[PDB]
């Protein structure tokens, strides 16, 4: 599923993402925008280390979900990576919450540092009623 901007904003708020571990909703929106373009079925194989990024938040198989083919991988979200390719983003949000519960927080995603950190991210939630 490819979410429309405001549709996703309202959905994440309902799932309790606004202010989770100090992270505002607009930051989550900025992250989803740059990671997958709000696309739940986006997949990206990282040839360099044999891992794959899955779904709307592009969560990595080396630490967060199990796809069975990633060398030396753990499954912290205790989910099959398939769960992060569904149209319903409930499991993906629960896993994103687990990621930021680690010391790095939102910084775990390099794309956030490049495109969201220290930026005016208000544009991502403007006019959405959230
Ligand atoms: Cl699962
Ligand atoms: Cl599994
Ligand atoms: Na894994």
């Amino acid at each position: 599923k490819v979410f429309e901007r405001c549709e996703l904003a309202r959905t994440l708020k309902r799932l309790g993402m606004d202010g989770y571990r100090g992270i505002s909703l607009a930051n989550w929106m900025c992250l989803a925008k740059w990671e997958s373009g709000y696309n739940t079925r986006a997949t990206n194989y990282n040839a360099g280390d044999r891992s794959t990024d899955f779904g709307i938040f592009q969560i990595n198989s080396r630490y967060w979900c199990n796809d069975g083919k990633t060398p030396g991988a753990v499954n912290a979200c205790h989910l099959s990576c398939s769960a992060l390719l569904q149209d319903n983003i409930a499991d993906a949000v629960a896993c994103a919450k687990r990621v930021v519960r680690d010391p790095q927080g939102i910084r775990a995603w390099v794309a956030w540092r490049n495109r969201c950190q220290n930026r005016d991210v208000r544009q991502y939630v403007q006019g959405c009623g959230v």
